[PDB]
Formats: C-alpha cells, structure tokens, sequence
C-alpha cells in the first residue's frame, strides 16, 4: 500500500483531484496540494461534458448546492454558427437519437424528412426558447433519465477552483501557497520531493503534476515528450472578453461556437454576465487584429473591458504517467475548446488514476494500460475536432481554404469516405473510449454538411409510419416542454 | 430500389435469411430459396449465443411457440470441463456481472474472495441445481431484465430450418426443390442467375449464397479468397453421436465443453436426448481413434448408435460480399463451435445484411463497410477461441503440448501480457463487436487460470465492506432461486 500523494497545482486540475481522491478513499489516503501564490491559474468562464454530473455526485454535491456559487449556466448543447452556408447554424445537443425499427432518427430523417436537429431532437426547441432543463419544483425535463438528456454546465473556472478547494481542506487535504523552485530525483529518476521556496521538501509517494502547459514535473523534470498536434490542428492562441449581459433574458442555455475569420470564437454563458474567446492560428492572423476582430463582433467600443491574451499548447504527452508521476490536466494534454473538453479530460484521467491506483509494487503493465487509455481519450477528440474542420464549408478566407487542404490524422480519411455514402456508426467512429457516442460524429456531420448522398436503401423497402409517428411526437413533445419549462435564467434566480 | 433475392441452400443460414427478409420487408421484397433434395444440411443438436432471443423476437415468435418445436433446450451458458485437470471444471454463464463502488465482483473476488463464477454468478447455482431460467407461470427468474441473464437456447438444426421455411413459405417465399448445376455471370463478373437440373435459370437482384462450406456462389464461382485459421486453430474435423436420455431430470441446462486428448467434447442437451461431439485435429488422432474416444466416455458398448463424421472449413472469406453475392453461414466464415457462434455469425450477417441492404446504384462503400463488420466479427471471436486454448492449463498429451507453443493472432499477446497484471475490461479485449463482452473475456480467463498477480491495488485502500455485503446477497439470491424455480425438464414439458 501507498501511504501519500502530493499535488503540484492549484488549478480546476488540481483541485479535482485533490477532492475526487478524499471521496473516493477518505483517511486511507494522505493528500498534500502545493500551489503557487502568483502563478495564476486559466481562469475564464468554461463550458463541459455530460460525464460531468458524475464528478459532483461523486463527491455527494447537488447541482443546487455547487452551481450557483460557480456563476453557473446550463448547458444542453452546442450551437454551431457560420461554419457552413454564411447564417446557417445548427445544434451539437447532449440527447440520444431515438430508434425506430432498427433504424435511428437520423437515418429516417434522411429518408422521409427543417433541419435535421431541429427534426431529431428535443433539445433543439428548448434552445431556441431559451429552457431550463428543470421544472421550477426542481424535476428534470424528461419526465437515469439524465442519460436520455445528459445536459452540462457553464461555470467560472476560478470559482469551481475556489469551491473544490474548500470541499478538499474540509475533508483534510493538506493545503500549501508556495512556489516549487526545485524537484528532486532518487538514484532511479523517480520523483522523490519538491523543493518550495518557504515550506522546505515536500514529499510523498506519487506525485501529481497539475501545473498546466509548463509541466513542471512531466515535461521539464522527467523529459516527457510532448506531441504537438499543429500539423492537423493550428489554433495556438485565444483572446477573451467577459460581457456582461444587459438583459437577464437573454441568458442562453448553450454554449455558442461561431466561426470567425481565422479561427472561432466560443460564446459561454453565466449566470450575470458572457464570456467570449477567440480561438485562432497566429499563422494567419495577429493577436491585436484577433482582439480588434472579437471586440467589434462582441463588444464595440467597450475599452473599458479587459482582453485576456493566452497562448495554448496543443496535444499530448507520450505517457501521461512516468515513473511515479501522473500529469492530470494541461500538463498532460489540451486541445482547442471547441467541444468543451478540457475539464472532461481532467475528470476522466482522476476516474482512471483511481482505477489504476498504485499499490506497493509499481505495476509497469497497469500503468502502460493507463497511459493507452489516456492516449486515446485525446487521439479521438483531436480526430473529432479535425472533422469540424473538415465539415465546415465555408472557403472565404485563406485559414479556411488552408483548413480544406490540411493534413488528417490516419483514419479521418475513411470516416469522410463512409459518411458521403451513409452515416457512420459505434462501428466506424473512433473505437476507443473518447467522451463522445455515435451522434456526436452523426450530428456534427449532418450539421456541417458531410451528408449521405442519397437516404440508406433498406428504408425504400419499410413502412415509414412509424417514423413520421415519431417525428411528430419529438414536435409535439416540444411544443409541451417549452410551454411548460421556465426560463434558463428564471430557474437559476430560483436556486441561487 | 432492388426488387428480388435468391437464396441458394435450405440450411439454418438460408431459411434464417430468407425469413428475416419477409420479417423486414414484408410485400417489399420477393424472395425466392433454392435447396437440393440430395446434399443434406448440417443436422446436428446446436447451442446459440445471447443475441438469439432477438432474432425469434424479430419473427414475432415467442418461446413457447417455437421451442417445443425444435426439440428445443436451455443454455445458461457453458460448462467447461478438465481444461486444467481431470474432474476440474467451472461455468462461463450468461451473465453480466455486478459493480461495487466503481470495480466489478470479479475485481471484489480477487480482494476478498469458493470458486470464481459459484462466487460471482446467480446462474452458477441456476445449472448446479439443473434449473430452468422460467417459473412454471412463465415468468422470468430476474424478476429489459432480459439483458441482465441472457440465456440462449439448446436446439435440433434439421428441426428449426423446417420450421423456419414454413414461417418463410407462409409469408410468400418461393421454394424450389433442385439442385444448382451452373451459376451463370454477367460481362462484369456479376452474377445473372442460377441454373437448375428441372427449373430452368433462376434470377434475380440479389443473391445469398447458403450452400455451406462448398461456397458454390462466393468461393467456386466468384474466386473469392478463403483465408484458413488453421496455423492458430487446428481443429479440422468432427464426430458426433445423439445419446437418448434415459431419466428426464438427468436434463441440463448448459452446454458442456469437456477437453479431450486431442481435441474437446460437446454435449448439448436436447429435450429427449443429449447430443455428443469430438472436435479434433486430425494432425493428433485419426478419425477412427477419435470415434472409438468419443464412444468410450458417452456410450460405451452403444454400437446400435451411428457415428456422423463431419469435415470442418475453418476460417473467413476475406469478402463475404462480392458484387451482387453476400455469403451467410458456413459459405462466409466458421470457426469449432466451442463458443456457439454459428448461427450468431447468421443473425449478425442478416441483421447487418438488411442495414447494409443495396439500392440500385450498388453503393461500394456501403458494401465495404459490410465486409468490415463481417471481418471483425469473425476475426475477434477467433482471437477469444485461441485465448481459450492458451488459458488451458493441462500439457499431458502432443496435442496440449502444442496448444502451448502454437502461434497466435496479433493482439492475443498483448491481452495475455495485461491478465497476467491486471483484468482485461472494454478498452482491452477485442475493441470491434464479435458478439463477446468483456465479462464473457474475464470470466474465462479466469475459469482456465489466467489471473492477476494480485488484486487491484486501489481496492486495498477502499472499504470491503459493500463487496462483501453483494457476496452475500448472491449466495442468498441464489439460494432462493433454485428452491423456487422448477428444472430444466419440469419447465419444458409444461410448455410442449
Ligand atoms: C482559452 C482556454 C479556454 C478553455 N475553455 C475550456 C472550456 O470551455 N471547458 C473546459 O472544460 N476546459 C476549457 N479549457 C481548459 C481548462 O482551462 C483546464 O482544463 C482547467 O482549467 C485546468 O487547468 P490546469 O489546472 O491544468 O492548469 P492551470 O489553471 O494553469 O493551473 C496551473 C497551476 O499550477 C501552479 N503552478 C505552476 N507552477 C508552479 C510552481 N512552480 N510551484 C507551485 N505551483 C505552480 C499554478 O500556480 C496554478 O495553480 C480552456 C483552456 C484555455 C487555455
Ligand atoms: C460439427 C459442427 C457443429 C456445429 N455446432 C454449432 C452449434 O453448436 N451452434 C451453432 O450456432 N452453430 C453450430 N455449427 C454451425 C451450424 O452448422 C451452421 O451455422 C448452420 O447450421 C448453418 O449451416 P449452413 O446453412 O450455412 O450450411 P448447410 O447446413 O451445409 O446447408 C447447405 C445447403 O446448401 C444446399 N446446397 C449446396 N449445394 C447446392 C446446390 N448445388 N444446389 C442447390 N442447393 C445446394 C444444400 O442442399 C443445403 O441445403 C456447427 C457446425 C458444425 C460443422
Ligand atoms: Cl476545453
Ligand atoms: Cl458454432
């Protein structure tokens, strides 16, 4: 058994898993978080990943109880705007496609079809009236029956940071503000302390890298490698305004991602204010024209507002986990936040640090088995981003016409073939375990214009009655809920 | 759209397609089976996977109503027999296991664990005490609830192809009665029809090609490629004897898979009668040797009963679908049946053969995505077969010997590498569906021998307390079960 962890991170990295840990072996783990007093940690509004229900049942929180002290929003999708036809957008909805006879929506859509989001689900009519996915007497929209509609959250990222903190040192987490300046390595190149500027070696067992893009452990102590994937993937920088929102009805249950002129830009909603980021490649344009075109697009003549310049590093490290060290976080790995990966990537490598805890003997075998898992967790969502690339149709400026042409990861290729023939499927989309099921890769295809040539043949030869049943049921279900449903902003009033 | 399928063969592969086809497409398609009065179909008593419950239900066909029928059984899954040591043995049931706190009863078992599947499965005690999975009243045992003990079925092959053509020929399929003497081919290679000693030339769209291992349409005719596993798997022929049963109660509900000197043993339990059978490599022991084995353990003394000696093609057609032909059965692919995979090879082509069913374009993209589900289906059962023979722990004869050494596929390695550290779970085993899900992996590792080195180290930091509480609540659960439910027997004779 091993007795120690140490975290080297203050950020939602370290803070998540300093708490998951306490929750998940109470007093049979010692925990010790170091965090730099002026280091800031990536602060802006964020959006997430439907797993993330599951972080804070875990850690026995109600979303009525963490959310509201978090700034939070709610977040039943993705609207995606400008990517294609100028104007045209569609939604990336957390919901499931129904099946009938065999075949899902989508399929029948094609066949005896509005836009197909607006057509197969739901959560497309509560986006575009702005519902809550909560009754005001707290029940969900559905009638778990949250994985039918597994909505996420927008929230601030220092106030998550702050809140899990305070969970963690309530349940004895050992908390230390200090600068780490040196870590020291045994005979074997394993981590054996960290030297702080005022609080002398910290040591432990396993060690926690939770410094962001730096990797201070990973990267500049055990010589990591990273792989950066620029060569599919160019976005390396972000400039970001908090606006506040004049109009409180105006609060938006979705995240928005609208394609800019050298990149994107995300819209996030809070609860009194929006965040707005461009994400862009410096290749093709600079930081003040990225600023001058995000400001005019969002906040014309506002200069009393601040813009918040970050550069990104994107990709991965060959092993998340060397020696007795775990990089969790942006240490480990980032792409562009284009589907809201980045906590979801934090979360899912602290469920797999729990399944692969250490023992006594160091298990190289359990470790590898990690480290393939948390390599493919990333491999698959940067292949997901190339596709939202490759979707987009839009050819008006030289970053989108370069976006055509760009280089793919291996297997993109084929998963474009396919989809020009028919939609792809648990079979066709990346294998590996990545967040994202079957209708995330349908939706986005669909959404951006990657549509079967003509509807799957088999469906000529059934009776479509039951889909067009169907199909009026979604409308006719829609039509209930948004009249019933408060507004996003009117339930959240009613929780804070 | 495509108007008419000719199914060539009268086997459970082709009135199994061409019943499905009517089930699907009803007055939509025109479907017409040619069969020889003279080849005979395989005829054995024949053991089913889980997904076959789906199939009938696709039929409108309840239990009740086709099973009397088919000389029908129960497989609560498979009993394996002297794989290690002589009198040593241990289930692989259906069942998928519990979850405690995050890790599964296997992990638990190794914990704080009696055997493995008498420790983690309800249907252990289910076969030990011979019951049957229904309540005289019908009702299932669980109490869809299906999905949690998704047992299959034991039934007589002549018995449900007859009773699947009069399903079919009641439902508008033309049957013809001759035998096939030339298969004509378009200037393309496509074929144009199928020629008859006494009906003249057959025609139509579509054609199946369900004439057994002689693949007359996809292999003698087409110049498809038939890739051996003979190098992994070296079984290559069959004997079998049908033993009637002299005490009813003396009924299973279970196949039985007993390893024999150079080979291994079946016994499917029918409602009269138990089917028996060598599989075997003839590079090990002749024919002759193998009969007179096969005869000493199940009837000695027993030479009123004939011996049906069978010749086995192992392996898969590198395309099962080649311009207008798609193989289903043994003409696609087949490997020994120490799993039941036959006719789920059939289920799956079919159900993959509507989904992918041709419009008049012939999409070849459609047709190579068939191909691909059709390859992996195939190829990740024969990786889970080798598993079975390098987990078998016994070397006392050349066969075992060479079991041991025998090369493997690529990718069994690596599996191996990761049981001997750790359990094989959803991102490990074979990642494309072949009908196995990971409990089915583990379970048989496991049961053969292949266990971790030690438990999972995060388990030693967790409380056992809610594990052992489930330990518990199964022995109890099971205890009830067995004094509650009637047998195997009891329940099928109510239901004739
Ligand atoms: C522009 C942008 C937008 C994003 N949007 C989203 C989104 O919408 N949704 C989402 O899920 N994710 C998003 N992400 C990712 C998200 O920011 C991170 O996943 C998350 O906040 C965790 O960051 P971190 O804790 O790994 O690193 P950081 O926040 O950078 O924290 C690093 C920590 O390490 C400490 N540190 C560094 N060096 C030392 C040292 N020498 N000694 C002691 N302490 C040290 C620092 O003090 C700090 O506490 C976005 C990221 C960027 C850049
Ligand atoms: C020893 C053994 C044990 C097995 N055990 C199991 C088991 O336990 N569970 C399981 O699921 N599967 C098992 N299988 C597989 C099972 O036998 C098949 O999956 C299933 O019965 C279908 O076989 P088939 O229809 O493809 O071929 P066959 O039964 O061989 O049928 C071929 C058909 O083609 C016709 N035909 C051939 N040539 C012509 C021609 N020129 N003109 C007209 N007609 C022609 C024949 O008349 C016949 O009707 C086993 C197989 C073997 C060999
Ligand atoms: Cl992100
Ligand atoms: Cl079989």
């Amino acid at each position: 058994m091993i007795r120690s962890v140490v975290i080297v991170g203050g950020g939602t990295a370290g803070w998540m898993t300093a708490s998951y840990l306490k929750a998940a072996f109470d007093d049979r783990i010692d925990v010790t978080l170091v965090e730099s007093g002026n280091v800031r940690r990536i602060g802006v509004g964020q959006a997430t990943f439907s797993t993330v229900r599951h972080f804070f049942d875990y850690l026995g929180l109600d979303e009525r109880e963490w959310l509201p002290r978090c700034a939070g929003g709610y977040k039943l999708g993705i609207r995606f705007e400008n990517w294609s036809e100028p104007g045209e957008y569609f939604y990336h909805p957390f919901e499931r496609l129904r099946v009938v006879d065999g075949f899902n929506m989508a399929e029948w859509w094609l066949a005896v079809g509005t836009s197909f989001s607006e057509a197969c689900y739901l959560t497309h009519r509560l986006c575009e009236a702005k519902r809550a996915p909560r009754m005001l007497d707290g029940s969900l929209f559905a009638s778990e029956q949250r994985a039918q509609f597994p909505y996420a959250y927008h929230f601030d990222a220092d106030e998550v940071a702050r809140y899990l903190s305070e969970y963690a040192i309530a349940r004895g987490v050992r908390h230390v503000v200090d600068d780490v300046q040196h870590v020291g390595q045994d005979e074997r190149g394993w981590i054996s302390g960290v030297h702080t500027k005022q609080h002398g070696e910290i040591s432990g067992d396993l060690f926690v890298d939770c410094t962001g893009f730096r990797g201070l452990l990973i990267n500049q102590t055990l010589g990591g490698r990273f792989q950066s994937f620029s060569d599919v993937l160019p976005n390396n920088r972000a400039v970001a305004l908090r606006v506040p929102r004049e109009n409180d009805e105006d609060m938006r249950p979705y995240t928005t991602a609208t394609a800019m002129s050298a990149g994107w830009m995300w819209t996030i909603p809070l609860f009194k204010r929006d965040g707005n980021g461009y994400v862009y490649s410096d290749e093709f344009i600079s930081p003040e024209e990225a600023e001058r075109e995000l400001r005019s697009t969002v906040a014309p003549g506002r200069d009393d507002l601040e813009a918040n310049h970050i550069q990104m590093r994107i990709g991965r490290n060959e092993r998340t986990w060397i020696n007795n060290c775990v990089a969790v976080g942006l240490s480990a790995a980032f792409v562009e936040p284009l589907e809201s990966t980045g906590i979801f990537f934090i979360q899912h490598a602290i469920e797999q640090l729990v399944k692969h805890f250490p023992g006594e003997r160091w298990d190289p075998v359990l470790i590898s088995a990690y480290n393939e898992r948390m390599a493919h967790m990333v491999d698959g969502v940067k292949e997901f981003l190339v596709l939202h690339y490759k979707g987009a149709q839009r050819e008006d400026t030289p970053y989108w016409k370069a976006a055509k042409t760009r280089a793919m990861p291996d297997g993109l290729a084929r998963k474009l073939e396919l989809s020009a023939s028919h939609l792809l499927d648990e079979q066709t989309i990346y294998p590996y375990y990545h967040g994202f099921e079957t209708y995330s890769w349908i939706t986005m295809n669909l959404g951006l214009g990657i549509v079967p040539e003509r509807p799957r043949p088999a469906l000529l030869h059934m009776d479509p009655a039951p889909a067009l049943a169907e199909f009026e049921r979604l409308r006719r279900e829609g039509d209930e809920l948004i009249a019933a449903l408060p507004s996003c902003y009117e339930y959240l009033a009613s929780i804070q």
